[PDB]
């Protein structure tokens, strides 16, 4: 019948592409997808507000308590994006930590322009923010007080597009010619390099649900996403197919 899904903004676009193709496979099934961030999607799945929650990170310890079933539908790299005109094309993971904690505050320190770094972070509740902080190696408390907060993947892309001195983080699936992803420790931000583990900033895309709430229609949609046709859609969105 009608399958309610809510959660990650990183997963939103591939989920919409999956729903569009699934409408030709099971025409009597309707899927409603709402993008509200990973933490809210997981909470909605836990409470039965959504039949399926979308997360762009592993579940936190406190969320593991709920006993949600977890299904990996893809893997995704997190790119460090700058304005397309920034001469800096390379950052080390150590430099990324120093920028985000406010130890490095001007692009001149990174060999770029004599200009301040406009640090952009996602809102609290973002799966991308939680995975990024964990891998880069700093706590929320250590984030520079000068950081801009952008609500959702779309807004962090828009802020970086419009500010020559900005830096932000986003799913590879949102990267296009309007922004530039830096190489991290000499490694290009590609699905190949996420899969061979040389590009360290990455995370799963998960569909989470309570076994008692998942309908035959919801189960059919997850199975479609994991099928060869479902995984071809995942690759077309610059994601990594489930290994
Ligand atoms: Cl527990
Ligand atoms: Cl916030």
């Amino acid at each position: 019948n009608s399958v309610s899904i809510s959660g990650s903004t990183s997963v939103g676009p591939v989920m919409e592409a999956e729903a569009e193709a699934f409408k030709t496979k099971k025409p009597d099934v309707s899927i409603e997808i709402n993008q509200i961030g990973s933490s809210a999607g997981i909470k909605n799945a836990m409470e039965g507000v959504s039949e399926i929650g979308m997360a762009s990170r592993d579940l936190k310890g406190e969320e593991k308590q709920a006993g949600l079933k977890e299904v990996e539908i893809a893997y995704d790299g997190i790119a460090l994006i700058t304005h397309k005109n920034n001469p800096v094309k390379d950052l080390t993971l150590v430099q990324i930590k120093d920028i985000y904690t406010g130890k490095i505050t001007n692009w001149k320190e990174l060999g770029g322009n004599d200009a301040p770094i406009v640090v952009v972070s996602r809102e609290d509740g973002s799966g991308t923010r939680d995975a990024f902080q964990e891998i880069v190696g700093f706590k929320a408390e250590e984030l520079t007080v000068n950081s801009q907060i952008s609500d959702g993947s779309g807004n962090i892309k828009s802020l970086v597009q419009g500010n020559e001195n900005a830096i932000g983080y986003i799913s590879f699936s949102y990267v296009d010619d309007s922004v530039s992803a830096v190489k991290v420790d000499g490694v290009e931000a590609t699905p190949e390099n996420v899969l061979n583990k040389s590009y360290k900033v990455s995370r799963p895309f998960l569909a989470v649900y309570k076994e008692e709430n998942l309908t035959e229609s919801g189960k059919s949609f997850i199975d479609f996403i994991l099928s060869e046709e479902g995984q071809d859609i995942v690759a077309k969105e610059h994601l990594i197919k489930v290994k």
